[PDB]
């Protein structure tokens, strides 16, 4: 198993992050908590849910299924690093005011019953789950910086910025010496790769780990088989070369420049020993080539629209 | 129900704020709750109380009325935005005991952890100066109101009746040190008394903070006063005739003028009655047309801002 | 002759500011105005103005040295606060003047659309040049001028060391935001227009502007100076200097007795009973919030 | 003549912006100045030197214009955005410009490799010199319009004002990062190349006397017939679309005849009806601002 | 009874503020209970006491007796301004262990936590460093008790015996990141010692510091030789003693009051042994000191005024 | 001779600065030879030294110190606008683009801090002035003076110039701890107490009291039992007090020179300043003065 610093921090965290979206909703509680007993034996460290997950009116249920999990003991919650999030609503269609984004109201709410269903005193990385562009940055690091000196979070990151979003957010958490967002959480993959533009190079100016969700573009590149759909040649490349996938997905955003690593979602103990060989894959430059030319990404702003 | 952001901050507010004054001097407890439900219902989350409502020997009662609708929970207290005031004397009447009303560190110790027993909540989501303290310094002020801001006690802080100048003295000093400013000032606003667009309604906007208009109603004269001879206040009626004559109700008009004020988060609504707030409620949706606007303009002049309104 | 500190800064300044007037017959009144001991001079006028200070200062004999100068800042940006104005104008104030450096340099007005931060990269060029000292307002609400110096301390710059206001018995409201901003920051107030246009000049003896019950107050006005002996210009100035927080008002005299006048307006003491008959006649705001609601 | 305030700042401005022989350019600027136009600008749709010598003519020409220049695409230091490269270049313009100040002082592209504490600092040196008066981006993303603005403003120092990209009917994905920040940070948008090097000017009617070689781009230049059909024309219609863009100060245009300084102001004068400004949606697509444009 | 705010600050105290220090060296529990319900009934709501307070074996004392008053109820907490002090040693006099006196952050943690649990409350309105301690820098001071501001366990810091100069420090450190400095300054000050108007006064009054006098009556030498040292001393106690007979002014009033005319000073520290000691104290505050004995007491006891004018120019 | 560190900053001096008052450009270029670079005046004085500044870096091998020099409002005191018009007036007497050590002559108690730094750094960033120093202050003055400077990265003031000497030693209540604390250099001012400390009364052969007779003549006999003589003795004893650069001291001679230099490189012994500190005691630092 690969370990990387995040971004400039000094967590270490396995280049695989357990995506827990599955664990509840699609997996069973029992079947959740061997996949990530198998996740701790592979040296995965890192695991991501959120409170949302669950589904309409179980919100909270994979919460909870972790909370379980760390309840049986075993040094559980002492080994992972623990990730959920926050811009929500926990109640299915339109909210109460106050009850979704990020007002230092819903943080206050949204923290507490995380912690609550979690099981635990502390979450390790407590993530926006998006942008609020309603919400000032000084109200935004206030609620924050309240978790932080009470003991109930350590670090803070991002999903679903743009990139002025992080330079905004981080330049305001150092004028009062504030650690800033250490992640942010993006849809990166083969198919969608417009997060290059101005996500990841904000990202790795500002020294934040890079998380790429849905990384199989959910399951689309993780092979028709199972049948601008001539690109997903994809899998005749794939069976020319004798490579699976799923696995090429995850190892291809294990060579791109700042990512941390791929969030895997796997519903099996298999689906993981599956994400665990694709972190021992190496891709060839050949077929690092050919993947470009399927798949071809837009690079940097400007030059992805000017020169 | 119509919602805005307070201001620059991230808090939706309902346009229509709940006043309270009137629970437990003449409402009492279980009509209190009955009203409260009902605003609720309305989508109305934004409740404003002091800690010296209740009145003489009553001061807090109001506080403990609501902190009763909680207990009966029911999400109640988790929908609600959450407002009171600190500076009131809360011994009886007259003179104070020093450091007993005002805004030393000292009082707003006192006074925080009274209402928050009072209201039976651990945090006050608004916590608002009830008028302008010139003996206290803001450094003292918001280093107490940091103390409770990192104990999650408050989330929010806000004025009420400051000078615009106040409001930008506050914030600075803020910012300077990290802090969220002012979120809000709540002022005297109606179409009687508009001397708030001068300098304090401008200051708001310049700094982002909501602004609530209380005593929408300048005490009951654009509630149909002379309509009811059928405080006491010359040349202070066209008003009504002009409602008469349009088919609106004096009370609601009030309120449908202060919600299309530049930079009015909204009034402070205080029925007494169940009926008295869906009266407030239909004045929310009530659509003023340019022409009425322009009569109550010509009969209620207002000031504009300040150097103009004075100079040049 | 009376002197005060310009509000919280070292500048010490006579309480009446000679403003202008209407080229020999100014530059006798500014030497006279000088051996008065006046030596706050400003071209207070909401261009030749200041060409008559340059063509003083060009005599010599000390009077640059002896004088705190003291001035203000269409086409698209020819008016107006913007960086690229001032440079403009303050480039030919100094042209105009005939000197190397401005002692006191003020906006004329409030600017809504230029932020304090780019204001104050233009004055801190200025400073750093050495072709300003201070920087004053005019014309600003009370929370412009809160914002301006909180803008500046942040920073290290001296901010607004003061504001001119129109202030006199007639228009009072500057009490009420404006007066208490510029005390709690240290501003001198400039009182403008401090006789109210000539209205509290004793412009009814002289009749041998305005006129419904403006008339009336007017003559209860006359008629209290006539019944105690005092000079209509004279006291209206007086006035001004009781009022707390005012350096003093801007006096234009084109005459050696308009000058006269004013100075003895500085050395006139004002009793009480008739300090208490003017406000009755001419009532004051107070300050807000207490001026409209507690 | 529109004018507007360029983004934060209390500069007013034209909201046509003049871009770029000696004698027939300084008799279209005396023109635009007569047509109120007061933004020039020297980067194009010995240019220095030609406003040169159209300021010494006299005339209050220097005074009545809000005069953009900018940063020189090879020798070490003497591209990019280097103190040194700033110093020089800011020097050569000065004398080429014959003038001691200029009003906004734009940077030609992003430079990865200097930080902005050194760019601040030679900015600054001229700033506190008299010799600038505001500082303007060019070709850059949007995270570097915020970086660049929280390190001006961390140390007192006004920021950029104005951010100049690539931006009209045909490339609108400034609208993704680089028009947000820029709206964030109250920078100005100056749209560059308004009618994508002549295709959205009328170029197939053109073609009766870039690549159009490509089938679906040409399909889109239906915005042709569109105009026709509402009897515009598309050189106006291009640069009116711009202005109706949340942010943008103004499009740069190079007009050499009277007529094509005519369309220009008739352009700034033209209000566009919702059925055209939807219709032209519908042919010219936006991609929405991110995360959104790619995630949700 | 007149008050005044604490020198810049939102707090508003009595002119007069009572010692504590006899209270239980002296004057024992119940008689102290008396006399502070008597200073309340007053007006006065500012009381001043010490760790140190009890002297040798019975350090603490003062601080168990107010916590034994306070736990009558009656709104005795909530009515008073309490101020305690940090830097004395609490053990057995003679050198202290190491770092159990002076202001070294571990210091102000243990002293604190003591204090606390002898006054019998959760919090401290005014905490003062009772000396400077050249030794600690005001980085770890202000650390200490911002830990203490932030928990609720203080209001208000205020100094006893510094310098001036001291003041300027420690307040322009704290302002550097956005903490309220000292709100006081508890110096020496009185008729025959008039040397804290050199730089202490000046400093105070140029931070918006509140001017709290102690030993206001010299240790008794201008409370009255007529219950009876250097004979060019008692020569201008004599001239005192003397002087307000001549005018029927009580000595032991008259120091108090002249303290009420100085500028910047918020007022004395009256410590009584007994009821009739405080109701004396409360007549030299309505007392008015006429301008023939002001120039009369200056006469006898000459100040320096400021530095550096007081031996300079 | 003996050279120090002025304060904290990287300026080295010597411990003995060159006062003032044809002739005195001789005893300026006799002071060089002795190796004395710190030179101050405390308008003519400046007028002087600029004719001095005939070459031979003269200019160059000098710390040229000056002050404010402080009536018609805003000719004295420290305002920007009195200190702008008198720098210009001591540049274009002195003759030169530059002065090392600009200093206050007294505290302005009505010239808030952030004025009088904006002057001076004006001046700095121009290249007209390096050091800002200040003279009869109060030690509060120094500490507020010194923080708002370093609150803007200003350097502060790196001098103060009190009046210090045996008879005189208030300094050392809280000026000199505080110029300590802020590493100021301690120019002592009048280090004879105008003459007194010189030997006055066997030159009698401004103060007919009988109690300070006493006490400078318990020292002048002191000194002959010694074979010390007194004008060099009371510039020695400053020397050794912490916190002093040294005094400034005005030879008119290569005679009065050649004493200075002596007091420069005398040790006193253990026993005469046990001596000297009984005859004339200090009051020790406040609080402990006048508290505990
Ligand atoms: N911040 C945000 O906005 C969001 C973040 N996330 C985070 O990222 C994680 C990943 O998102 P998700 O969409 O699940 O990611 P993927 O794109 O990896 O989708 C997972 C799905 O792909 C298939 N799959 C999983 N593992 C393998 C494998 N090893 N080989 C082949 N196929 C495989 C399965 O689909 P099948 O049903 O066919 O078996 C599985 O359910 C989530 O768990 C969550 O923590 C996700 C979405 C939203």
């Amino acid at each position: 198993m690969e370990y990387t610093q995040l971004g400039r921090i000094g967590l270490k965290v396995s280049r695989l992050v357990l995506g827990t979206m599955n664990f509840g909703p699609t997996t069973d509680e029992a079947e959740s908590h061997a996949i990530m007993d198998a996740a701790l034996d592979a040296g995965i460290n890192f695991f991501d849910t959120a409170n949302v997950y669950g589904w309409g009116e179980n919100k909270g249920r994979t919460e909870e299924i972790l909370g379980s999990w760390f309840a049986q003991g075993g040094d559980r919650r002492d080994k992972v690093v623990l990730a959920t999030k926050v811009y929500g609503n926990m109640g299915d269609g339109p909210a109460w005011p106050n009850h979704d984004k990020l007002s230092a109201l819903n943080i206050r709410r949204s923290v507490d019953a995380s912690l609550k269903r979690l099981g635990t005193d502390h979450i390790d990385l407590y993530q926006f789950h998006h942008v609020d562009r309603d919400t000032p940055w000084d109200e935004i690091w206030q609620a924050m910086d309240v978790l932080v000196r009470q003991g109930k979070i350590l670090y803070v990151g991002s999903s679903n910025f743009a990139g002025w979003n992080i330079a905004q957010a981080n330049e305001t958490a150092a004028r009062h010496g504030r650690l800033g967002l250490v992640s942010e959480q993006c849809l990166y993959n083969l198919c969608e790769r417009r997060a290059e533009m101005e996500v990841v190079p904000a990202a790795r100016e500002y020294g934040l780990g890079v998380i790429a969700w849905s990384p199989l573009h959910g399951g689309l590149l993780g092979g028709i088989r199972k049948e601008q759909r001539e690109q997903i040649r994809y899998e005749d490349l794939l069976d020319k070369h004798g490579l699976e996938p799923g696995e090429v997905a995850l190892a291809w955003l294990l060579t791109r420049p700042g990512v941390t690593g791929p969030i895997v979602g796997p519903r099996t103990a298999d689906q993981l020993a599956s994400a665990v060989r694709a972190a021992e894959l190496t891709l060839t430059d050949e077929v690092l080539t050919a993947l470009d030319e399927i798949f071809p990404g837009p690079g940097p702003s400007p030059e992805a629209f000017a020169w």
